[PDB]
């Protein structure tokens, strides 16, 4: 049961962003896929071990609304070959381009977010970086969660504006719980509805993550559309308390957006 | 690596086919699936092999235009899950509901067809029942090679006159399809009777009506539907050459 691509086989084309922690470029491999592999010529141990993870966890994923994986290699270069998705993220189409999305779909948008959430939990993995830049918007229709860093469009301010209050006071080495995913996964309810990141009022860094830290700052669940409806902004508002232990579970949370999706 | 579902997670909804091996059930896992589950609920060590293997192929596969394995079940009933597919199969669009593509669209559904089964071929797997139901047109967009599921139509001589699968059969299969898709229509439409149409078939007297296909069917692509039909096995391309061929063709055009 393997999944390594013999060398020669993957060709690589564009270039589309690069971090210290690998390049990700648009390659063919028995059709359009895009490539993350290490530009660097000696992998280190940590590199190898960071590697052997990735795969590790994207090999336990078979879900629709995750990006697909579907092969590594390590014979000339480490390297992971997932399917290559098409149009752009979510952050993009609220906050760049500002597609006027209509509520139906919002409301799908958030669907199927839930619905892969619900399955990486399941599967007892912790995303940890949920947000609207690392969800795509593939075909503009199927929602594809990812971790695309630096593959698609950095966020105004790692990435703070999801981070739930105990990640952002960080009060012990692990702070990230399916709790906390959800409160990322409240933010991007907040996106959808608002069409706005939270805190535009705030022109410092610092003092968002100061605030938010100690309950001080919350997302302004008044700037939410007339249309969306009160089950959605009530779930919006569960998803974002302060407390951990306060915030429902996807499997809740898919349910509650399953009921109000039907009228 | 393990696909096991565990029990009392997925909610078995409405009923969608029925046939003799097995049903298959709309269902709820994490959003919609589809579940297929063997009938007689005390398995047979044959029927259990067979589930074996299928859940032995479906992981051998991760790719866009193959239908997704999601997991199985063993308790309480034998059950393999997928995704599941919204639309309708290439077959109901031409044959039922007799959609009509533009040409472009029509091509490219040749070319994802194409790309999935030189996927599969490139992991040595034979598929041995390539058809139009069996590719899945997924949200009007996707192909969905699956089996969904004898297919005379689509076999080719070598097989129709008794292992004589090959990729090169596979390949006919995709012929048959092109056929399907050019014309819109079933081969041997004119003829009624089975067994003459697989004995005609399997001594050569009988192949596709190619006058058939649209007017504005590419040349290019009327030729390579005439090599993936060729009678003698070694004549037909292998999916890299026709996958090659149809990415040319596709390229004077969109
Ligand atoms: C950046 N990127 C890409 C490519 C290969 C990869 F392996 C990954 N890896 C991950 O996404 C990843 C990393 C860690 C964990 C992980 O798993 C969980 C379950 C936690 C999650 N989520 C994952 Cl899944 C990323 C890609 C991939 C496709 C792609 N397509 C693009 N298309 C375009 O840019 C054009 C429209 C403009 S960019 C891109 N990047
Ligand atoms: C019938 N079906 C389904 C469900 C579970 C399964 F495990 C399979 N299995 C296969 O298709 C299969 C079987 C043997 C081998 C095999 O692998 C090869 C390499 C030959 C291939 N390809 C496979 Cl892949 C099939 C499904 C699945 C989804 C689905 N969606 C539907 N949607 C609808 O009908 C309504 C919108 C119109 S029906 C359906 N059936």
């Amino acid at each position: 049961d393997d999944w390594e691509i013999p060398d020669g086989q993957i060709t690589v084309g564009q270039r589309i962003g690069s971090g210290s922690f690998g390049t990700v470029y648009k390659g063919k491999w028995h059709g359009d896929v895009a490539v993350k592999m290490l530009n660097v010529t000696a992998p280190t141990p940590q590199q190898l071990q960071a590697f052997k993870n990735e795969v590790g966890v994207l090999r336990k994923t078979r879900h629709v609304n995750i990006l697909l994986f579907m092969g590594y290699s390590t014979k000339p270069q480490l390297a992971i070959v997932t399917q290559w998705c098409e149009g752009s993220s979510l952050y993009h189409h609220l906050h760049i381009i500002e597609t006027k999305f209509e509520m139906i779909k919002l409301i799908d948008i958030a669907r199927q977010t839930a619905q892969g959430m619900d399955y990486l939990h399941a599967k007892s993995i912790i995303h940890r970086d949920l947000k609207s830049n690392n969800i795509f918007l593939h075909e503009d229709l199927t929602v594809k969660i990812g971790d695309f860093g630096l593959a698609t469009v950095k966020s105004r301010w790692g990435s703070i504006l999801w981070m739930a209050p105990e990640v952002i006071r960080m009060q012990d080495k692990n702070p990230y719980s399916f709790q906390s995913d959800v409160y990322a996964f409240g933010i991007v309810l907040y996106e959808l509805m608002t069409g706005q990141l939270p805190y535009s009022n705030i022109n410092n860094r610092d003092q968002i993550i100061f605030m938010v830290g100690r309950g001080y700052l919350s997302p302004d669940l008044s700037k939410v559309r007339s249309n969306c409806p009160k089950a959605m902004k009530r779930l919006m508002a569960e998803c974002l308390k302060k407390k951990r232990d306060e915030r429902p579970l996807f499997p809740q949370i898919l349910a509650s957006i399953e009921l109000l999706a039907r009228s």
